[PDB]
C-alpha cells in the first residue's frame, strides 16, 4: 500500500464547507459524515448554515470526494485522488446547465489531521430567475451514474466528464453537463491513470428531527472500465 492509499483503509472523518452565489443569491453549506474507502462508502449530512438554500439541493450534490472511492485491487495504479493525499488536490468544475446558467466551482480537498476536508467555491452567472433552478422545479431524487476519468500528463492530474440528468417537476430532464479538472496541492509523485469511470450509487433522504434546510446521503462509489 502507497502513503496516500494507506490514510483510506479506515473510516474517516469528513468535514465540508461551500460558499456559493447563483445570480448574486449568496449562501453557504457545510457537511460532516464518514468516509469507508474499502467499501467506496460515503455517510453525510449537509446543511444550509444561511437558511433557505436558493437552488435546489440536487444541482449541488455532485459539487459536494472521489477520493473516497473503491478501486478494485487490479486497478489501484489507477487512483490518483489517494495518490495525492495528504495535501490533496484541487478539483475545478464548470457544469453547464441546458438551456440555463453554469456553476464554477473550485475545491480544495486535503487532509487537515485525521479528518478529510473539502473547501468549496462555487459561483453561478445567468441563471433564469424563474427557471427549473431559481424556480426550485427539480425532483429531490438520487443522482447515480458514471464519472469519466482521463489523464492530464500537461497538468499533472485528471480530468473528468460526466453528464447528470436532473429530473424536473414535469416530467422533461434538465441536462447538467460537467467538465472537471484535478491538480495535486503537493509536489510528491501522483499516479496518471489510464482512462477508466467511477461509478456511484446514491440514496438520498431528510432527517425529520433536522429543521435547517438539509439533505442526507448514503453513496456507493466504485471504480470500473478496466476489466479483471
Amino acid at each position: 500500500v502507497s502513503k496516500g492509499e494507506k490514510l483510506f483503509t479506515g473510516v474517516v472523518p469528513i468535514l465540508v464547507e461551500l460558499d456559493g452565489d447563483v445570480n448574486g443569491h449568496k449562501f453557504s453549506v457545510s457537511g460532516e459524515g464518514e468516509g469507508d474507502a474499502t467499501y467506496g462508502k460515503m455517510s453525510l449530512k449537509f446543511i444550509c448554515t444561511t437558511g433557505k438554500l436558493p437552488v435546489p439541493w440536487p444541482t449541488l450534490k455532485t459539487t459536494l470526494m472521489q477520493c473516497f472511492a473503491r478501486y478494485p485491487d487490479h486497478m489501484k495504479q489507477h487512483d490518483f485522488f489517494k495518490s495525492a493525499m495528504p495535501e490533496g488536490y484541487v478539483q475545478e468544475r464548470t457544469i453547464f446547465f441546458k438551456d440555463d446558467g453554469n456553476y464554477k466551482t473550485r475545491a480544495e480537498v486535503k487532509f487537515e489531521g485525521d479528518t478529510l476536508v473539502n473547501r468549496i467555491e462555487l459561483k453561478g452567472v445567468d441563471f433564469k430567475e424563474d427557471g427549473n433552478i431559481l424556480g426550485h422545479k427539480l425532483e429531490y431524487n438520487a443522482i447515480s451514474g458514471n464519472a469519466n476519468i482521463t489523464a492530464d500528463k500537461q497538468k499533472n492530474g485528471i480530468k473528468a466528464y460526466f453528464t447528470i440528468r436532473h429530473d424536473v417537476e414535469d416530467g422533461s430532464v434538465l441536462l447538467a453537463d460537467h467538465y472537471q479538472q484535478n491538480t495535486p496541492i503537493g509536489d510528491g509523485p501522483v499516479l496518471l491513470p489510464d482512462n477508466h469511470y467511477l461509478s456511484t450509487q446514491s440514496k438520498q433522504s431528510k432527517d425529520p428531527n433536522e429543521k435547517r434546510d438539509h439533505m442526507v446521503l448514503l453513496e456507493f462509489v466504485t471504480a470500473a472500465g478496466i476489466p479483471l
